[PDB]
């Protein structure tokens, strides 16, 4: 699965519920993990899609270490006064302050970058990073109210092609990176829900 020995990642999801939750609970979810041996792509596969900047992927690869680089194809659901949100957790067995960067780059060029920090928090022999419940961006909210409404899923997964996400977590006191993964995007049936393959990324 997802992560080193040094940081899991738990779950994610990006979701709305739909205003009639605080009635009747639902929430649909666009992408989702949850980990409550796996294949491998080679790196330079995929430097087209991202920087080739000071932050991009081919540096922070050579930086190591090689076993914290990942891939993650998502084929998201889009088949949906609401709350749009997105919320992650990560375990680790070490107490670290994390730093993580996730960089959108859309045609290769990065266009917005959120970097957070967080520290542990102790839970049963584990210590638990919790980022939950985000409000969505409204960058990626209206993005999705047109990309629903593109009339054929080959045009959204044509425009999800140039649309790429680098997520960094670096420790915050040491500055050593724990877990690089690159995210790409494509879109699911209707029948079919949101979806996800984890490869890690080699040479
Ligand atoms: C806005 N709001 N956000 C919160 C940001 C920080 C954390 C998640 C990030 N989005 C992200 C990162 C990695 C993989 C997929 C996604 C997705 F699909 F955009 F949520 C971002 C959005």
């Amino acid at each position: 699965g997802l992560g080193t020995a040094r940081l899991q990642l738990v779950e994610f999801s990006a979701f709305v519920e739909p205003p009639d939750a605080v009635d009747s609970y639902q929430r649909h979810l666009f992408v989702h993990i949850s980990q409550h041996p796996l294949e491998s792509v080679d790196v330079r596969q995929i430097y087209d899609k991202f920087p080739e900047k000071k932050g991009g992927l081919r540096e922070l690869y050579d930086r190591g270490p090689p076993h914290a680089f990942f891939l993650v194809k998502f084929w998201a659901d889009l088949n949906w006064g609401g709350f749009y949100g997105v919320s992650s957790q990560y375990e680790s067995l070490e107490h670290m302050t994390l730093t993580c960067s996730s960089k959108v780059c859309s045609f290769g060029k990065q266009v917005v970058e959120k970097v957070e920090t967080e520290r542990a928090q102790l839970e049963d022999g584990r210590f638990v990073y919790r980022l939950l419940r985000s409000p969505m961006c409204e960058y990626l909210v209206n993005f999705l109210h047109k990309l629903r409404q593109l009339p054929e899923r080959y045009m959204m997964n044509s425009v999800l092609e140039n649309f790429t996400i680098l997520q960094v977590v670096t420790n915050r006191d040491t500055q050593e990176l724990l877990l690089c993964t690159a995210y790409v995007f494509e879109v699911s049936t209707s029948e079919r829900g949101a979806q996800h393959h984890i490869y890690r990324l080699v040479r």
